[PDB]
């Protein structure tokens, strides 16, 4: 009689379909998904330091809009900008807005140090009804609106040395009056000119008198500029009118900080990978949630599923 | 005696050489080419909507050069710009030319809507001998050259609200006169200044009086600018001279439109993939015709041939 | 009795560990390194034409700083800029510095041809104590500082046609005086304006009077500009003051030239691949020395070692 001895292998009743080099559909005993396609829907507050902008853009928090005073000197790994944010101060623009937003976002700090600028012979601390704090007229917290003192605006020629070990970031501006009479009334002379320089760089800005459409009832504008001053260099501001003056400087750091546009709620939880849709797990190598990411994240791909076989071909009975 | 039974495989007298991981030259029974290396030499008019610029650059068709009146309000999937195209109107430049060309190309339409700007107190519709239509003096069709009315040019302070559901694109300009006397003669005052604003943006441009080399016998220049106005925003033009005024706005759309530089003839035929050399078949995954493509195209690679084996090793008798 | 015949394979006592698709550590009999991780520490002078900037940036060699006269008309495949380089002429800036540096670097030549500009009615060849040659006052060799002649500066309206077969690169500038009295004293009128044009392009620059921090005891500045003039086009310079005039043009070539920041010594040796750390051998496909390369170089990767098996699995006795 003898015996029979058969060699074989397992199979399962519920196999899974994968792709190969020779066949788009072959059933294997088991597989694992390599594309992360879902989010929790919230941004976990840990382990990255999250700063929710709430009503404030980063730039409004920088300048010191009245809704943004709670942001002073705060730091972040990720600043989260909300689509509902809006300005509630004097109407302004920033030539190169994207670059200023980016460099501050990347620096990851709003640390500000006041300095004693000698604004000899002018009126300081100008305010406006378009920028209220607690119903009083106010202005951007970090800027100083200078105007005539007894119908004189003597030329400004003011120095601030950087004897620090770090770079200083200065934010300053130019006021564009609506009319010639408004120019004379604020600055006591027909036009201004502003030259802000260091040993390595110079910027000159000319105010442009005229009507723009009213925003918070104001037809004039402020245009915002910035200047970085290296250790051992010197800031020189030379102006005859229209200067929106700095009150001091911001620290610039380098590191891992960034900014993200999202309306996802912030939650008490821990997740390394952030997207605008919310935090996502980062076990998988790929993800199709969002091209926009921050942290230790899977790589964005177009596929919504990629199954890796983790078993042999399934050959059911 | 018994029998003999031999196992074997086919071969061919005309095998083809392919590359592998271990050998740069191995003969197989058959192969297929993966790189498309030839074109028909013409651009097929189907299935993409092709617009041949002929004598006109896209920007000349936009502004309304006298050779380009047939382009009014036309749409395209691909605008084809010819190397022979040249301007035949007033000499101009466009700071950022590449960006204006790109954004119009991508929008894919020259749809234009006239609007009723109230140009109170000036002469409209200025023309020039450098921009003839049918031997008369003429000008860019979409622009309005304003000059003094009885030696006055009163300040312009003109509004145009966008109460549409779409964005509006405005094209406008500044005239740079050749001399101080030409400035006075056209605008009745020593200089102009132009500020074009919305609630979100502002641009001011200063005319620059002086000689440039003569082009179509003109030593002055026009410089072209643009402004996009969102729904619920308002265009404000404020100027004292030198304004080359808009006559209305262009629609801006988003979609699949582009622009290509080519001198290939347009033909009656159907091909999904367009290159500057002509349309190419798109069965192959790769191509070495041109890095510049439009449509469903193979991917550009440096290799001129890549043969994929489609049979076994060829082992001839 | 019979015989025994065993099939087998070699092994070695000193195998090497490699990575595979199924195992991060498997021992093979032999392997070869695919990542170049060391440099000689010097830049080999062959076979690329190397130009050591020494004390000179490329831009200082272009303009003609007093420390850079030995660079006149020199050509390079690779211009090597040293971190110790510093300027020793009139303090200047270049809006777009990076682009001018890049285009000259890529052109690979400082070939300069003097031209006879007719500067009618002004004093030529102005000099300064901030730009000495051999203790005399001097200036940038390739620039011509024009000032009043007997308290007149009549308007300049000067032409230079390009009747060559190649493009011409013109470098020119604007002087920004420290004060109104300095402006009058040099140019005999209250301000200048400079318009430099061709048939295709125009640039106008306004001098900006004011104090900048002293550099080599000078509080004024020069700002540098450039203009390319195609064959059959014409350069037109129109100015009433403050012009830092060209003396002629640079040839612009196209080819394989570039620029590299490095403090590595130049040596007498032959190596195709240059990095800032020094030349590296280029037998390997990859390297982790520097992302910055010039010549026939391995590709930069993050790994510091990648071992390719060149033998079978090692199975010791
Ligand atoms: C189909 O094929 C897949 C892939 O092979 C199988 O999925 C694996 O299943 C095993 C067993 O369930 C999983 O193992 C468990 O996950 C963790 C593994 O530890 C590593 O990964 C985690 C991430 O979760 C890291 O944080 C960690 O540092 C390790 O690198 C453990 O958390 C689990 O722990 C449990 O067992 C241990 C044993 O000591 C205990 O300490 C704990 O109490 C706990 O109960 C466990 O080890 C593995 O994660 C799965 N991989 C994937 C990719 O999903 C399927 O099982 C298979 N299906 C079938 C039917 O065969
Ligand atoms: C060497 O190796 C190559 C690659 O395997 C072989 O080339 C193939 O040859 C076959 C047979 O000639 C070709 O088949 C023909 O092409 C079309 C295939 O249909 C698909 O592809 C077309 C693109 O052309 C798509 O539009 C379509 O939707 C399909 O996805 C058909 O158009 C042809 O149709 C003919 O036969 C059918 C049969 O029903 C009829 O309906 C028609 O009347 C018509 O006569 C046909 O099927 C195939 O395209 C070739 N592939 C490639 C990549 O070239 C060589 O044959 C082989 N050489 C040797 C000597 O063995
Ligand atoms: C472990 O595995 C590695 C990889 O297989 C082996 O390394 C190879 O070893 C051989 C033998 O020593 C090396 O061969 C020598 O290198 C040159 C080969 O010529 C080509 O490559 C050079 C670059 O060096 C090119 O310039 C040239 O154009 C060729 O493309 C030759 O320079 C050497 O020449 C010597 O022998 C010839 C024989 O005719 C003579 O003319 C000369 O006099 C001279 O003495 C020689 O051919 C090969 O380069 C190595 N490759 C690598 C990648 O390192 C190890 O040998 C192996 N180890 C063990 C223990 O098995
Ligand atoms: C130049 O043109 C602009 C734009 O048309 C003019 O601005 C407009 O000025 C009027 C008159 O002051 C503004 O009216 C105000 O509206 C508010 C809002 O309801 C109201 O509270 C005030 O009582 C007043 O009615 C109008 O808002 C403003 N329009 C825009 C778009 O800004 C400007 O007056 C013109 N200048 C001259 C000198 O003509
Ligand atoms: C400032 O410099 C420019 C450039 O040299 C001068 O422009 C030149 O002006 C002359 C005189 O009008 C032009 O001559 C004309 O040439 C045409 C072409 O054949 C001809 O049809 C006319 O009858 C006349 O001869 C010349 O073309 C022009 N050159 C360029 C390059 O534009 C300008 O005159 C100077 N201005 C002053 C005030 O000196
Ligand atoms: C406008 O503000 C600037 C900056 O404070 C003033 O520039 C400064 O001018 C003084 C007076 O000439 C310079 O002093 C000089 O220092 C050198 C260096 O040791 C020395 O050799 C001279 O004898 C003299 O003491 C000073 O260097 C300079 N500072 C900077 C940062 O450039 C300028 O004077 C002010 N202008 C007016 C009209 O007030
Ligand atoms: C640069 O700063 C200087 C120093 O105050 C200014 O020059 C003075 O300007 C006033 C008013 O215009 C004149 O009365 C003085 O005679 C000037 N002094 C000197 C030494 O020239 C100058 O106006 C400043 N520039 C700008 C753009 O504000
Ligand atoms: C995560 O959010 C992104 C961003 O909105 C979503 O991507 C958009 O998906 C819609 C379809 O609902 C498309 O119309 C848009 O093209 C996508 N937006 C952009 C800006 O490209 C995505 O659906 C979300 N993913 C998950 C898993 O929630
Ligand atoms: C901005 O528009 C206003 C409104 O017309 C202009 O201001 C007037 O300018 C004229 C002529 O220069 C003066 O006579 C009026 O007194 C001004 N009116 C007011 C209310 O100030 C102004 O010129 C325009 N700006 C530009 C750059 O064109
Ligand atoms: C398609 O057109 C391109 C564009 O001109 C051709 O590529 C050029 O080829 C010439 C050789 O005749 C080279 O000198 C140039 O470097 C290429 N041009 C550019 C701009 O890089 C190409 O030969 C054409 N291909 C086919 C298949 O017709
Ligand atoms: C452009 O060049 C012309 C030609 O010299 C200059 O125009 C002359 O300017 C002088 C002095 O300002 C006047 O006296 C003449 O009447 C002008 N001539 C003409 C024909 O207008 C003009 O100043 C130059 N522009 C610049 C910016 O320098
Ligand atoms: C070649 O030079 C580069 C450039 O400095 C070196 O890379 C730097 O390595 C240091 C560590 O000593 C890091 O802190 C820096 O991040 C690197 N620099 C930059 C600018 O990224 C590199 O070490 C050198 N490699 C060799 C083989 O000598
Ligand atoms: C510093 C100063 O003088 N501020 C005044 C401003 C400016 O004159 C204009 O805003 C300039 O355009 O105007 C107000 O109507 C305002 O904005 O509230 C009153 C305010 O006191
Ligand atoms: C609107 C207007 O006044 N147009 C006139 C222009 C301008 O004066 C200059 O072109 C400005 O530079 O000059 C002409 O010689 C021309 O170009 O044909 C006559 C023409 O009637
Ligand atoms: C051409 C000319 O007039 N050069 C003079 C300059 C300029 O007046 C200023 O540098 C302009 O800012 O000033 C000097 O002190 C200098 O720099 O050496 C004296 C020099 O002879
Ligand atoms: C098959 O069934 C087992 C037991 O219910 C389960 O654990 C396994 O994961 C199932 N299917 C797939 C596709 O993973
Ligand atoms: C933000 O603004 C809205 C009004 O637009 C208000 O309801 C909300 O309380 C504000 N929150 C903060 C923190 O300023
Ligand atoms: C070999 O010959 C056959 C018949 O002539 C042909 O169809 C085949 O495609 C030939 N060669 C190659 C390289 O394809
Ligand atoms: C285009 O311009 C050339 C002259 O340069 C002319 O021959 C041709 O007829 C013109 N065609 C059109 C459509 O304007
Ligand atoms: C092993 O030893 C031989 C002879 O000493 C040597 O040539 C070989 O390269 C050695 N090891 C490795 C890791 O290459
Ligand atoms: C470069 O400058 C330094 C002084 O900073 C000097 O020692 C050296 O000799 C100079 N060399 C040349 C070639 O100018
Ligand atoms: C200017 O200097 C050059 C030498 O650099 C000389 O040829 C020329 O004659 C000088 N011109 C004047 C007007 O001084």
């Amino acid at each position: 009689p003898g015996a029979t001895l058969c060699l074989g292998h397992h199979a399962v009743p519920n196999g899974t379909i994968v792709k190969t080099i020779t066949n788009d559909q072959i059933e294997v005993t088991n597989a694992t998904e390599l594309v992360q396609s879902s989010s929790t829907g919230g941004i976990c507050d840990s382990p990255h330091q999250i700063l929710d902008g709430e009503n404030c853009t980063l730039i409004d928090a920088l300048l010191g809009d009245p809704q943004c005073d709670g942001f002073q000197n705060k730091k972040w790994d990720l600043f989260v900008e909300r689509s509902k944010a809006y300005s509630n101060c004097y109407p302004y623009d920033v030539p190169d807005y994207a670059s200023l937003r980016s460099l501050v976002a990347s620096s990851g700090t709003l640390e500000f140090n006041n300095e004693s600028f000698n604004w000899a012979g002018v009126t300081q601390n100008g305010t406006s009804s378009a920028c209220k704090r607690r119903s009083n007229k106010s202005f951007f917290s970090r800027l100083n609106w200078l105007t005539h003192l007894k119908y004189k605006y003597p030329a400004l020629n003011v120095t601030m040395p950087n004897n620090e070990k770090f770079d200083k970031l200065y934010i300053w501006g130019v006021h564009h009056p609506v009319t010639d009479s408004e120019q004379i009334s604020l600055y006591a002379q027909a036009s201004g000119r502003i030259t802000v320089s260091t040993k390595r760089s110079q910027q000159t800005v000319i105010p442009n008198i005229g009507f723009r459409p009213r925003v918070r009832d104001i037809s004039s504008r402020i245009s915002i500029y910035w200047t970085i001053v290296k250790p051992g260099d010197i800031l020189l501001i030379n102006s005859t009118g229209n200067l929106i003056a700095p009150r001091g400087y911001f620290k610039i750091r380098s590191g891992k900080s960034s900014i993200m546009r999202s309306d996802a709620p912030i939650g008490k939880c821990n997740s390394e990978c952030i997207t605008p849709n919310g935090s996502i797990p980062n076990d998988k190598p790929f993800q199709n949630v969002n091209r926009i990411t921050y942290g230790a994240c899977p790589r964005y791909v177009k596929q919504n599923t990629l199954k890796l076989a983790t078993g042999m071909r399934n050959v059911p009975e």
